[PDB]
């Protein structure tokens, strides 16, 4: 099956996942230069107050923190998107050491770590039914760098410990995710795809311009996770990210000048 090794790793995904290959494929990476302002953008509206976590999963390629998206609680409107998407979960994507991990890039700079908080569009029902769908998806990424410590990812680094390997959960409610936002909310935006496979082009991508700063610590911790299942042999839980992808026929936008 798929995974981040040299034998089942992104380069491999296209024999089981042709999708791979596809015209509107994440992440990418994104010239600063080129990206154009569109002054027809609005603001992105972002409404966790009412958030409801439940539960974190290690599921052997990433952990997700997964949120009640029974109802309209936490949800994300505005900016590029028409209408309403609820957040379903979010997760990282991390390197095993600080000078690679994001999956999108920014002038060909890679970022330590993205975060990536998952948002499905309400008309269409259900998440299973929204990545059906070409605007079934909203998808926030957020840059982390190394340097001061995130005061508001500390209760995530001290879960992981029992969740460390594949399979495990752990109860995890409560948790605001407004504590892992940057100050600004300028994006860029452009038509994806999933970075995992099944790598369905159902994704808005809304990518935030400022990334946010955790320790090194806090992201030592996350590259203690593994990939492997109990009693299994450990292989750590390191550079779980998908390099850039062809833009083709794509243009990104700017929210700012
Ligand atoms: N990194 S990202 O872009 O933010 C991102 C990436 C992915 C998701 C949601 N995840 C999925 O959709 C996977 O679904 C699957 C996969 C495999 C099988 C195998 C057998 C089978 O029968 O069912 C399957 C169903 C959300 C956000
Ligand atoms: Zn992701």
């Amino acid at each position: 099956h798929w995974g981040y090794g040299k034998h089942n790793g992104p380069e491999h995904w296209h024999k089981d996942f042709p999708i791979a290959k596809g015209e509107r494929q994440s992440p990418v990476d994104i010239d600063t230069h080129t990206a154009k302002y569109d002054p027809s953008l609005k603001p992105l509206s972002v409404s966790y107050d009412q958030a409801t976590s439940l539960r974190i999963l290690n599921n052997g390629h990433a952990f997700n923190v997964e949120f009640d998206d029974s109802q309209d609680k936490a949800v994300l409107k505005g900016g590029p998107l028409d209408g309403t998407y609820r957040l379903i979960q979010f997760h990282f994507h991390w390197g095993s050491l600080d000078g690679q991990g994001s999956e999108h890039t920014v002038d060909k700079k890679k970022y330590a770590a993205e975060l990536h908080l998952v948002h499905w569009n309400t008309k269409y029902g259900d998440f299973g039914k929204a990545v059906q769908q070409p605007d079934g998806l909203a998808v926030l990424g957020i840059f982390l760098k190394v340097g001061s410590a995130k005061p508001g990812l500390q209760k995530v680094v001290d879960v992981l410990d029992s969740i460390k390997t594949k399979g495990k959960s752990a109860d995890f409610t409560n948790f605001d995710p407004r504590g892992l936002l940057p100050e600004s909310l300028d994006y860029w935006t452009y038509p994806g795809s999933l970075t995992t496979p099944p790598l369905l082009e159902c994704v808005t991508w809304i990518v935030l311009k400022e990334p946010i700063s955790v320790s090194s610590e806090q992201v030592l911790k996350f590259r203690k996770l593994n990939f492997n299942g109990e009693g299994e042999p450990e292989e750590l839980m390191v550079d779980n990210w998908r390099p850039a992808q062809p833009l083709k026929n794509r243009q990104i936008k700017a929210s700012f000048k």
